[PDB]
């Protein structure tokens, strides 16, 4: 009925927009017991290319995260938290903004999750064993939202509301992890 | 049921376009008896930033003029004419193109208003009194239109059909006026 | 019915997009017995101007080809094949990719036409006679399609799927031909 | 029905207005490689006669262009571009305002055609051959529109929005062309 | 309706069959006053390639003839008779089988056209004038029929019922003519 | 209903065509960090046997990939990318045509995936652990599409639009991988 | 439903009758300023062959005239008048019976056209130029009527009501013309 | 309904046509191991009698074949193949055109039967035994078709499309066979 | 109705496929008391001719057996068993696979007829009497089924599921029998 | 409705038939690189007990296969192919009849799978790892079909159409596998 008419309107809108693609790779990082936060959507900068943007908005159609862990010298845990910062004013968020404590086992920060500063996209835990599977990986594909920006370059000050991030935290410092990201997006 | 569904299609179209914003300030200008014409939409130049444009068209969603006059040494009248040039071929229009005579009390130019060279957005008259209210101001908000451009930079030759202008004219030379403008626009 | 309001949805979509225009002229070329292939849509490069593009996709709304032959020293034939390379990977197609043999009388290449590598837009034959009408010309105007690109500049490696090309081939070497091209397109 | 009732209203209106007529001839002109622009509707001046106007507006009911080409010393091309200047502010448009380059093979000016500064009524190419048909001609009849004026006399400063022009451009300087024009119009 | 559903069944049948293509060229031939008969479909021989066939039947989907004539030393006429031999038993048909007399002006053979031995596909007459247009061409595209074969190779004995031929006849001997032929066919 | 009627029409079409079958095996290959691209559909060559083809088209009904990896001397990753080359013009595609970088973690090439040069059929990642499960395999079965060919033999120049390939890439060089492939197809 | 039933009756009547064919050629005739009248249907004589007749009636199903002119020594006009004599009593009609004067420019004879002695089938005028196209031709195909006869042989006295004729008249004596005629007819 | 009144229309058509009859007897012929082909419908020649024809077409209403074998010196087989040559061009068909080999046991020629050069009316096998029934016979009565002719007399060159023939072939040379034929036909 | 719609779908499928034809003859064979088994469908080998096949499947549309027996020196019986081997794996079946004992009077093999290894097409018994009718024949025509092949050539190892055979068995050794076979088939 | 009461008819039929059960165990077999084929349904021999049969037919209601691999000295792969020979004539099938090559990675035999000689019931791959899970197993339970037999005892010559077999093939020779089988069947 009319709801199918409106979804057809959305599809024919999307046939007139270029679906731009940005890809990213991030390899050879050590497991962090205190945790690190990695930028994902920040690499889309202002310009005229296929992985660049016009203005301070894109609209992510779909976006895909691939994480991979490798246990070195001990069996260990890799935790990856794919999340969206709905309220970013030009920073990279810290670990204690996202987690209640800077421990890999921790639950989320109660205040920032109550006020919906962050939306969790996926919480992935890889347990890599030196006597079992020492290499584990996970690929997650999700539809995206609006991404606002506060600048033109690929710095932390260009992050805006809707910026996509990944937190890595684990129980060791020795093991290694890799990451890759793509985002299909429109820039109308 | 016809305009409502076409209105919803307009909502879905506009939620896919980046609404870009350009702001402008213009302070410390003397009152003009012969009148001057100021540029408003000309400062949207070609580029990739939020206040810039792609190509030679933008479509103003809404735009806002703020005028303010203050009387110096005599009581005087400030007249601000917010207008759109429908037929601009790369100039800034003169005062006698818009007004019948170059006087602050004048009615519009009959020939150019007959052929609809200009559309008057708002005609504002501020009377500033040194024995009463010496400072007056006025803020006007309007929905916009298509703006064509004839160039890439912020010169008069880049003005095209649909360009937004402001005419200031008064009855003294010594009083001061300020203006500020902002336009919300799409660049699809 | 709903098909016509879908048409009105498409028209009001196209109202919000800038219709960018690219123009090109190519004069003073000799008739070729082995044939040459000329680039048409390749001249739309990345940038912010009215004849430039963002990203790697444009959608040609309409595009117009003007070919013109002039007989020199003999009465001769000019053949112009306006075509779309549906599968281009960053080249300019050869004459034997399009035509079964490199002769002006030849039918199309059977394999590349069976696999729909090329869509023929228009095949135009001008017979210019030194005892008759020594100058002939033809203008063809057609609705367009999606054009993909593989690069940012105007080289052969930026041609992509949907690229517009023109093949000239004739029966003499000494006659002259001119061509010109324009493309109305959106770059959303 | 009601649409034909409104059509009968329009016919009853047009039976109460004098249909004025203006004729023009322009013979013995050489072919221009850079191009020239000729005035057509400029010759309706203010006055009380049958080919004159009252005020600054007329409404062209129908208007008819006749062009003719004659090859002298070489076979050549005559290009005639009948067009309406929608945005004229008291000039005769130049060639580069209409055409992208000043060549007879050129496509239109992308900027001025995007902003609809000009509406092309008819584009006519005559190829005249000293070994074939040395004389060619073409007669085009079209319904008209509102023509505004900016003055009273038959000068370029009296041209206004909706003025009718013809651009001649060719590939030689030697051959001769002729023109004639009529306009049937109401002056209510 | 019945025709619509059988048409959809026919499209689903044809999209499951390979549309094979055969191309032919035939240049540099003199005008014949007695007339000659050329083979068109005979070059589809038995084999496994895209321009070959399996068995003794193909079904031509569409096929395309291109004829071209050029006058040498006299103004002359070229006649081309595209025809299908419905009843061929392994020959190339003679001129007097098709035409009532071996003259370029002659009507068809009354007996063989009465018994429907031949079906005329197109009868094309080119008048080439050395004081006017000395080079003429004509391209004809038509849907095809079943073709049977009496052999495997490209000899006249492999021609069968449904074979495609072109008769050329003219009024001079010295002028030249060119031809080329394409056939899109299925081989199920 | 009528959709099931066209479904039964497709059933009766397919029961009148021979379902031909081609099988391939490919063992004893080393893990590649730069990645290699293997041919799958290319082994169907022109001929008259059950695993051969007529002409330059087959229609794959279903086809089946079996990959297998075994870790040697280190725990490692094997990535297999089953993909269809929609736009192949007689090559074997390179790794950087498919992947954004030549690394086993990399996302796809943004340009070639935007223009739909490739369609990914399956992306399979095997992590082989010398302290856990050092041998992994994966069998994928999928319905097929049309395959075009540019030649007759089993060379890369015979690959055409619709050709089937497998990209293998990993994080070590010394581990081994095996593959086998089946394609059920019609050749009508 | 009425006319279609009677139409099917006529078609099934015509399936039971032999469609007899008569062909004719007439070449190498000089252009006549006073005009000549040529016999077309008179060559169907009494007998038993395919181009002969039984009795004094045939019914022409369709019939085809081919005229061709060639300018010699001057550019000249060839006029061919294909016509039916509805009232022939065993003559060949003169030129002044058909035309008002024996001039090539003349209109028809007013008395014989008022009383419908003649029905004009086609009036064809060929202008052949020694500096343009010196050879022109025309083929006309028409359905026929009843032809009565007054005798058995191919003489003028055998012409009857419904006899088919061709008048040639021109403006020179030097140029040459050819003719051919064909008639499909039933003889029940 | 209308189908029966179309049948009545056909019957009243056939009431107005003379049903002409031709009769033929062929006695005293020896059995043939290589086979012979006999003419049946060829004996209807041009003329005015009851067993003759006008033009080149008759329509056989019904036709009747009587074959009769007689064994001499051995028990043997007589095979009679009554058939219609659909594509005859003025010959008598050979035995190898009909039969795959020239043996009495042979199946039909696959190529000429696939292209429908011949329609088999009746295949009749008589086994005559010198210790049993030494004389056998068979009469077959069938409705007929259109017969075209290529000449006026009773020679092989007058056979045309639709001609009726009979093939005798056996396993001995010394036995005798007789045949007789009649054809009821219309000659409208 | 819709069943006739599916029937028309089958007819329109079959008019798009070549009906290929294979013919066989087999003469001069002695009567067998132990019985022999003859190959019928095996002679359709892989190739490109009208009596050859593509791949390993054909679909027999109709096929025709002709048997004939002649008594020598004794009155005797000839039995012919036309049968389809449903389950053939590359052999010629033996007599005891079909018959319960190797005698001309025997009923079928109970096990192989229970499991439907064979389908009997026709069981023909000719009694040839030297004091009566010493020569008998019988022609059987039947619609066909799918035939699979296990090879390419005309050997017993190419016989597959659906192969057609004839078993001959009798009660004497000295009498002679003849056979021939046709198969109309599709090879899509 | 009628489908449910036909189901109830089948259930009340199966209530009156004894559901006979046969069980089988096969332990201690080595992994095979060339592969072996094991008999499953062959052990149901003729007799009167619960695991025996009457006649040559049973109908398997359900049947259950349990395979189990154990890695010895190397990590290896066990492949078990549970299949039904639809066309067995008293053999045990070879490995090359089922698989295209005698390798554990191989796809199926294309010819025998096209002619449906075998139906694959289940293809099972066990990867046993000496550093991981060294013992794997799998139980598959399926509804059965008709089984025909060719003899009374448990030899290969009693296998018939519908016989159940298992193929083991692997990549090592020293690892061990066990299997067990049961079949619930009726013997009416
Ligand atoms: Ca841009
Ligand atoms: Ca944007
Ligand atoms: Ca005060
Ligand atoms: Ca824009
Ligand atoms: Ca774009
Ligand atoms: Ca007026
Ligand atoms: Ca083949
Ligand atoms: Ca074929
Ligand atoms: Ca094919
Ligand atoms: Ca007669
Ligand atoms: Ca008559
Ligand atoms: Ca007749
Ligand atoms: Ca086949
Ligand atoms: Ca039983």
């Amino acid at each position: 009925r009319k709801s199918a008419t409106m979804r057809a309107v959305k599809r024919m809108i999307n046939t007139h927009l270029e679906h731009k693609r940005f890809a990213l790779i991030n390899s050879g990082n050590t497991n962090a017991t205190a945790g690190t936060v990695q930028n994902l959507s920040n690499g889309i900068i202002q310009g005229d290319d296929i992985n660049q943007r016009s203005g301070d908005q894109v609209r992510i159609v779909s976006h895909k995260l691939h994480v991979r862990g490798t246990a070195i010298t001990v069996s260990q845990t890799f935790r990856f938290i794919w999340f969206r910062d709905n309220m970013n004013r030009g920073t990279t968020p810290t670990v204690l903004e996202v987690l209640n404590t800077a421990n890999f086992m921790s639950q989320y920060n109660p205040i920032t999750l109550q006020q919906k500063r962050f939306t969790i996209l996926k919480d992935v835990t890889l347990n890599c064993s030196l006597t079992g599977e020492s290499i584990k990986d996970r690929i997650i594909n999700l539809p995206g939202q609006l991404v606002n920006y506060n600048g033109a370059t690929a710095v932390a000050a260009s992050n805006g509301p809707g910026a996509i991030f990944m937190l890595q935290i684990g129980d060791s410092l020795v093991g290694l992890w890799d990451s890759s990201y793509e985002a299909v997006y429109t820039d109308a």
